């Protein structure tokens, strides 16, 4: 059900400054994940994107959505297993149908909504939205391959 | 006004990265009250050190963000919303008292600052209040700050 | 309007700064048609601290971002030429991304070359598509639409 | 003296939140004298403040707390890196802090803490931060060592 | 012993890490004789924030450092080959630097290539000299004496 | 005696490449004593080295160069922020560098440079880096002062 930052750190190999999921609030094996990242001015990205106009990069929304899809794929296959997590990679192959509707700024709670669209063998296809305060700010479709870490 | 966004905070507070610790102001009554917040996320540089494998937003930075909330209240109460006057101001801590930390603050928390003015005279502002996550009190603090022209 | 632009020229046109300016040099530029630019990939980038420990891989989403910034440089110089005065009144906004493929991973020591062509443009709305290349091999592909908006 | 390498074996804090450089005096259950060098080459000065570098008062207090923590760790268990690696430090209270003089790059920030009261993992310390023999800050604080 | 080494191999031999690992790839290596390596220069390096604002110049002393790290890689591997287990126990300290000359500024977009050659070696003591080059032009030259020391 | 705020007005260097914190002594055309405080709370120590913080020797030499540049500039033009923005101190050569003692967090890294010779805009300086009386490094440096492009 609920996974906190300690739990996310044991499953995802991502680390600062590229770990872009703070908490998982809903997880349904093989179906869907609801997760989020808090947006704050005290992030390094905002030094350059943009000076005097802080806007969370669209591509990092898509990345945070990828990280949520990967956590869902992994936990669907093995559950919360830190030991197996160390031996796996989720390689993202394609990104499709992404639209940005509302900018994301410091003070926003950026909620990733992702569902499994297609799972066939090692290939996972996941899609959904990013939301701030019940409003769709971004949508994206993503495809990933599960493999062994080397 | 009563709601201020990061663009407005940037125009009033002299603090910048990595020491600007208020993201949004939800309410303020001039000379009286401020409610504001900072989002807590793993994607902050402090967490590299505090602590490895166990991210805990430092208590001293909760106090700092509370102080910055008081200083936004202080400036706008003195001169209103005036970025041109603001640009040459700084803020100094004078005192800190009666602080208690109750609950650890972690990534994914929305850290809400509630400050009330206890006493103010000219540039010297004494504020007290709480920091809250999900309606619970995580920290209490009393502090005195001075607004000063940069020289 | 010249065809080669260096970092000091890019600074004057793009509003992006560290750690989000991901184009180092422009090597080729045809107004309203095409741009070739590149970013040098080095271990000495903060991003590699997290992506990943002991295994530095330049993030795919940042390759796309680099392609966008290349497109936004093309878009702006096409409409205003090299004009830093007017460049300061603008910001680039991502509208859509589609058809992105990640074929080969990008690592420290790579010269990440961005090849973009204008697919459609009207006013501030620019639609570009192309590839990211390392040593003449297609490392990634993407199409994106952007808008140059008044900074307000 | 305990040097940075020894401090790293006892305190769990790391960059950019390790704010003690060297321990010059240690007396078990009594006092500690330690310092941190202040240099322009620290990331905090980018924001505090632009064009006027002033070491944050709250980080003076943090440094004092970390000094207190080192005194707490060692009075409890001595110099034992193995036990230390299990623990972290939690701030419980801060009280009676007064800042008198701004701390700036080029300053040697000296921490003087004595123990006021202690019980189990709970340590109450108080004292001053000093630059060149002058008191720049006073503080009292209570900390807890936790698994 | 190979002649080509990538970032995974450099990380296993050198103890340097961010922001002080200043070699990205080794293109040529001859034991006890020479190394050719490079570092990519990108705007996306923190060093450029302060050297200098609006005028990114790669610090000359960091060109020297990258040359030294290349030399230390050559030194270690000349003696033990590619031995990560032993590298973890050794550290190369530079004792002297001489005849440093800076000829051309190094900027974002540049491929900073280190050409080091062994002038003298007895045991743990190594004297190296050479150049940093960009586009086959010499941007810096230096001589250095290093020491293979214990890490503990 | 110059403080960081004075230093910031003369040197174009900013974070993380301004490596002088205070000027304690300055004789025009003659010498400078200056220092940089060394602390664990510096970004360089993340990689130089993990579990063993050692201030890079090339950065010691950089701090010496910055001190030597400050000496040359103020010798000619004094404390002049306006003229400073129109001038560049460009280092051409470095020679006779020796590293004797490692510099660590907690050290006050003191730079002692004298003018060896000068002719026009070409200035040669040299001296030591010292920690608590001991010589930790020596170096000679030649700089050219030029107009900001
Ligand atoms: O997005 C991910 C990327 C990777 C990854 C790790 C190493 C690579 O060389 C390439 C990709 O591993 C993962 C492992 C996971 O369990 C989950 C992920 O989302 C990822
Ligand atoms: O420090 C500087 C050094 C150089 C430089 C100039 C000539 C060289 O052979 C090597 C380096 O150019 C510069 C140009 C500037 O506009 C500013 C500088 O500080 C520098
Ligand atoms: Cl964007
Ligand atoms: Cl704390
Ligand atoms: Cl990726
Ligand atoms: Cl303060
Ligand atoms: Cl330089
Ligand atoms: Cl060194």
């Amino acid at each position: 059900s609920q996974f906190f930052i300690e739990h996310i750190l044991q499953i995802l190999p991502h680390r600062y400054p590229m770990l872009l999921v703070d908490r998982i609030t809903e997880l349904q094996a093989n179906q869907k994940i609801v997760a989020y990242k808090n947006i704050t001015f005290n992030e390094d990205v905002f030094n350059g994107h943009f000076p005097n106009k802080p806007i969370f990069p669209g591509v990092l929304i898509v990345e945070g959505m990828a990280q949520s899809g990967g956590f869902l794929a992994f936990t669907s296959l093995w559950g919360f297993d830190p030991e197996i997590a160390k031996t796996k990679i989720v390689y993202f192959m394609t990104i499709d149908k992404v639209k940005f509707r509302i900018p994301v700024t410091p003070g926003d709670r950026l909620e990733y909504h992702l569902e499994v669209l297609k799972h066939k063998g090692m290939i996972w296809q996941v899609g959904g939205t990013a939301q701030v305060d019940g409003k769709v700010v971004a949508e994206a479709e993503l495809k990933a391959m599960i493999a062994e870490r080397e």
